[PDB]
């Protein structure tokens, strides 16, 4: 882990809500853990079909999942959470709407997270079943 | 360590460059250990001949040490270190000049810093020596 990439990801971890579950230790492990990226509009970062072996956290901008009737998701929200649970290929296209920032985080790592917040994987876990049905 | 104290420190520490030589195993033990307090304007922050067990990092604003012909120490400056290193009172009052932000360094997690980061505790040390007197 360099330290530009960890002190930035402190700044960006902040637009993240649903991270203020979590502790002062477990705070730690996913700001090494997380990866930031910038996509520019238009731009395909989940493809329908395809296997996925992580998700997202969008910071800034907002991208569009291309489910029968499009949804539009903001910041504090995150994605591609489905294929890790389930196992299962990408069950939509997720585009950026406008450029956006996100954080991501890779199966391995968001294992480690479900384990260190049983809350936060119980969120997960409920929004995937509402985006599933 | 309170988690909304944790995660308002790593912004605060950002002000101080004197930071920025410090890794992230390092950085997480300062942020952990770190102290965030505003003084008003005008307040004594350390009076001269008062035992002293930590010193402060300024965040915002500036404070003013009174020796015969004052020194401002503004944003990233640092004060009070002088006690830890020789183990002697304060040497002068510092008060703060204007309403400011400090971060409180107490003596064992100095101590701390100090083995953690062998660079680091050479600028305290001759910055000291050069104070004094
Ligand atoms: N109905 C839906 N509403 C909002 N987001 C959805 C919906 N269906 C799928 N998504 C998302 O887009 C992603 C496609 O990849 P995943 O299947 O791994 O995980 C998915 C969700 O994060
Ligand atoms: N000449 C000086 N220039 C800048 N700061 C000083 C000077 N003399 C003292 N200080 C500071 O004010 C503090 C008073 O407390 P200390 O003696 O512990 O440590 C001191 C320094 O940080
Ligand atoms: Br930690
Ligand atoms: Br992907
Ligand atoms: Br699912
Ligand atoms: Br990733
Ligand atoms: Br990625
Ligand atoms: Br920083
Ligand atoms: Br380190
Ligand atoms: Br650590
Ligand atoms: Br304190
Ligand atoms: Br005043
Ligand atoms: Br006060
Ligand atoms: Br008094
Ligand atoms: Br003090
Ligand atoms: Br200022
Ligand atoms: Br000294
Ligand atoms: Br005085």
């Amino acid at each position: 882990v360099r330290r530009g990439d960890f002190v930035r990801n402190w700044q960006l971890v902040a637009a993240v809500p649903l991270f203020q579950k979590l502790g002062p230790a477990v705070l730690v492990e996913i700001v090494r853990a997380l990866r930031a990226r910038t996509v520019p509009a238009g731009a395909v970062i989940c493809r329908i079909g395809e296997p996925g072996d992580r998700m997202f956290f969008v910071v800034e901008g907002s991208v569009s999942v291309a489910t029968p009737n499009p949804v539009e998701l903001g910041p504090g929200a995150f994605f591609g959470e489905m294929a890790l649970i389930s196992g299962e290929p990408r069950s939509a296209t997720v585009s950026a709407a406008t450029t956006v920032s996100l954080l991501s985080l890779h199966s391995a790592d968001f294992q480690m997270l479900c384990s260190s917040s049983p809350e936060i994987a119980e969120i997960f876990r409920k929004t995937a079943l509402e985006r599933r049905g």
